[PDB]
């Protein structure tokens, strides 16, 4: 249907919300973000898009965000939610039976293992079970009713580990790690399998792309990007991965690839109105 | 029986070869190494200790060694064997069917993912698989004819991510990561486990040690040891485990502390003649 | 017009600058650098020639070097120009427009990617687009106003591949790879083709030569040198390339040989004063 996103970074943070719809490969100006922000994380809960987490970096300062905003695309306008407990730049979320995990991210030099989850019918941040690892930068993806943290950055070691949270059991487990070492990747459920594409791994940013199988417990790597590049938005519309700008060690990219499992192949769909990387995105449900 | 301590390194590279009797807590003063060495690693085959890889640091320049060196204790002599194809420092090592695996290791800025296997009976190395990640102060284990390289560093990151390698297959396969990030930490097998011991985790020097059972597939935390350390010496004397030395921070240890699996509690049995880190340590067989 | 030979390596980093005229065959014996250096390369831009980086192999200790230094022809003379961002031994140069490429080499243990240009006349350095490999021991060559990086060592493995440079756009796209592995080989420009002479595999060194046209997009192996040789001073003067020096296993070589591209036969023409490798050599343009 669309393909929202929210923020970004470019010179300085983005208030840019923009939604792209595949179909006719046209591009929609939203209203803006009320803060900008860069290191974000996006996700669509009943029909609202929810802004959660990242850092306004300006010429007059940097500031860490806790905001949680709400836009509503009936009205289009950004509406503020309960903060969370904690600022969380370079944040992760997963979103299971309506609630959204705030995973990860950083406060200045604090470097978050803690999760909190939203409950949107009370408006109201929990914090649950906490991470074995500290990771910014990191991945998240949900199967299975099950919450991955993938990848990330510890404050000195960019990491290839992923773990899996039980949320009825609210408790954490290290998984298989990944085959290379990915911070600020893009991560997706694309069928039944745990993508994760891009990232950094402590001197490269990187175009491989590895995809994890839940039975097999096994990382296999598959086509890698023709742009490498971390801190990229990703998104999964109708069996096909979309992954939208980041940087490559050097350019803020506005382009937009399409991963087509059956062929395994990627390519280049569309362009952004503007180069930019860390931005918040998510798909309109169905 | 003997428990043996060959190199190590204390203001320079060191050349001891030193053996301590667990029974009357002696200590034996060996020929010392023809070449002082530290990152090295020690194993015993047939009889005969042999000191693989490592580095000379010293004042008028530093050398990554490559050489196999093989002690026998009925004449108190170091005798050359053939050396690896490629030197390695801070190197992991295990034996499966009398062949001695090296593992890992670096050479000035290269770090190895490559493995290869000596045969004593034709003096000859052979490289096999290479290993699915880079590591240096890699921990090794020998459990079920399968080889587990732990751990490391990769050039940038340090590896709480572990694998398995399988001699038949010739073939390495990713397994369940650490709970905890360990850079030459000491690994051992004790009771169909392998354990973790210390190690360093980019910032701290580590005392927490985990074990690994291979059915569950699961980590788990088992009693600290009293010294944090990395670089240590590490092995298994008639059902404990028998750590040497270390770097703590900023003192090189001489405490040699000893683990009982059924009480679950480390004791400081002996000292070492000097402090020191990075040895190469094995004991008598049977 | 001469061939100017400036630094290189026989047993410490030189110092030499000698300039060889093509017409009778003499050597010109002009003022020695400042500093001595090997792994530097040369260029010459407005009747100046430039020394640019490399690396001072000496008894006492190794430095690399991030200088930038002009010699004079009229006066006999070198002088300190505004120095590169970083070090960059081994490093390889080209010019477009008036302006010197500075691309890829070491920094002891960092392989760069990055690229910088210098302006001669506001004697200022400023980064451009970073290639998509790490080379060290590239070879440059300008065609059709597109620098092409050819070669090398990212770190890990020696290359077979290419990248072209794109200084309007600022951007790199990877080329057609060549049919040897090539690091520190001898690169330019003839008759509108890449040619490619010598360089180290990872195992010999070659004298084997091949030229990519730009059209076809086709590497062709053309006739090879007499002398096996890496790390070699090359130029073009007059329609013919001319190799200077290098290392083909154990002897650095003062051949310098010259390559008839419309009866594919190489000759030696004449020797060096010294044996020696990793010069920069350039042509006094017309
Ligand atoms: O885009 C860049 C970048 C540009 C230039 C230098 C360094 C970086 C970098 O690390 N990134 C990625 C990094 C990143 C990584 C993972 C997830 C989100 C993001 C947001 C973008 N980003 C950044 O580093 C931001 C953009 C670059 C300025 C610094 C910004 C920052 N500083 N502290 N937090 N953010
Ligand atoms: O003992 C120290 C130490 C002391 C003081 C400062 C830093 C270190 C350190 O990293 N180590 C551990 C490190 C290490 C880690 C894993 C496996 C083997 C070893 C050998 C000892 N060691 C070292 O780093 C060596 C001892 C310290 C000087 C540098 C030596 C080295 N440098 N490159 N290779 N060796
Ligand atoms: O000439 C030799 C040589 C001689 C003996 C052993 C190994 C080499 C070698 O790699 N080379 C080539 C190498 C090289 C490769 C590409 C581009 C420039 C150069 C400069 C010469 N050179 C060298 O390696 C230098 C000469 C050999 C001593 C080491 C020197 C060095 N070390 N780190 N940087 N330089």
């Amino acid at each position: 249907r669309l393909i929202y996103t929210a923020g970004g970074y470019f010179r300085q943070s983005l208030s840019y919300l923009e939604a792209y719809n595949p179909s006719d490969g046209t591009w929609l100006d939203l209203a803006d973000l009320q803060v900008p922000r860069s290191g974000l994380a996006g996700c669509v809960v009943g029909g609202l898009l929810y802004a959660v987490g990242g850092r306004n970096n300006s010429p007059d300062g940097n500031t860490d965000s806790s905001a949680l905003d709400c836009y509503n695309p009936m009205t289009n306008q950004w509406s503020p939610c309960a903060p969370m407990s904690v600022p969380r730049n370079r944040i992760g979320v997963g979103v299971i039976d309506g609630h959204i995990y705030a995973v990860g991210g950083s406060h200045g030099c604090i470097h978050h293992n803690s999760v909190e989850r939203y409950e949107p019918e009370r408006d109201e941040w929990h914090l649950v079970a906490p991470m074995l690892t500290r990771r910014i930068g990191v991945g998240v993806a949900v199967l299975n009713r099950l919450l991955y943290a993938v990848g990330g950055f510890d404050g000195t070691n960019r990491l290839n580990s992923a773990e899996c949270y039980y949320p009825e059991r609210n408790e954490w487990r290290m998984i298989t790690a990944m085959n290379t070492i990915r911070s600020g990747a893009g991560v997706c459920v694309l069928h039944n399998c745990i993508y994760a594409a891009g990232g950094y791994d402590g001197q490269d940013q990187l175009n491989s792309v590895e995809r994890y199988d839940v039975e097999t417990e096994t990382w296999t790597f598959v086509a890698p990007m023709k742009h490498r590049r971390s801190a990229l938005g990703i998104t999964v519309h109708q069996g096909r991965i979309y992954v939208l700008g980041g940087y490559d060690g050097h350019t803020f990219l506005d382009s937009v690839e399409c991963y087509d499992p059956d062929t395994d192949t990627w390519s280049e769909v569309t362009r952004m109105t503007s180069g930019r990387s860390g931005v918040g995105v998510a798909v309109t449900l169905e």
